[PDB]
């Protein structure tokens, strides 16, 4: 489960998160790629050692970043985190995290469900402060 914290954060303000991203394949994950949240701007991140981070402008005015593995990734029975900062929107919302775990074989988990799925996106509830 690639999951984002903290799963609670204050309306218009810099938060800082950081994504787990554990295998769950014997194989090594080489490639994250997380959609930023609706209203949700992506600020800054920080670097780490074995990986190339990029970001995307989708076609929607939003932003997508890319974690790639410039070493052998993320190997099995490891996990790494990331961690950044984005600016949250000023009205309160549900955002969730479309994040999605590429193996070296080519397959591709989509967390992106509902919180009830197989494979869920997280959520982190931006309310006022
Ligand atoms: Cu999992």
């Amino acid at each position: 489960h690639v999951s984002v914290k903290p799963a609670e954060s204050a309306a218009g303000s810099w938060e800082t998160y950081t994504m787990k991203v554990p295998s769950e394949k014997n194989l090594p994950t080489t490639k994250v790629v997380l959609k930023m949240p609706k209203d949700v701007e992506f600020q800054q991140y920080e670097p780490i050692p074995g990986w190339k981070v990029s970001t995307q402008k989708h076609d929607d005015k939003s932003v997508s970043v890319t974690w790639e593995a410039t070493d052998g990734g993320i190997q099995e029975g490891q996990f790494q985190q990331f961690t950044f900062v984005a600016k949250n929107p000023d009205k309160a919302e549900e955002a969730a995290w479309d994040a999605y775990q590429y193996y070296k074989d080519g397959s591709i988990v989509e967390w992106t469900g509902d919180e009830d799925a197989d494979t869920p996106h997280s959520i982190t509830n931006i309310t006022s402060a």
